[PDB]
């Protein structure tokens, strides 16, 4: 029940989020065009 | 005017696409929820 | 003794496994040619 394991999981997810961001930015892919149309 | 440079660019973009795919899959992030709602 | 830390480790290893998979797929590298010959 370490309420720090959750933190490092959140950190890893944040790292992955950032990586996804720049990947998409490279691909000229909008991650929200679906949301804009919605 | 090498119509193979375009190919390797397409290959790199495909690699990046795949990487983005598995990244999102890790993040439990739907890339089409916007499109579903739309 | 959190039997969830092991889980997130397994998740990270699965992410890395997948990334390795698509990397190899890009490199046209068989990860089992050794095993086939064996």
């Amino acid at each position: 029940d370490s309420a720090a394991l959750d933190a490092l999981t959140a950190e890893n997810k944040k790292l992955a989020k950032q990586q996804l961001e720049v990947l998409a930015r490279y691909l000229q892919v909008d991650l929200n065009k679906g949301a804009k149309s919605f």
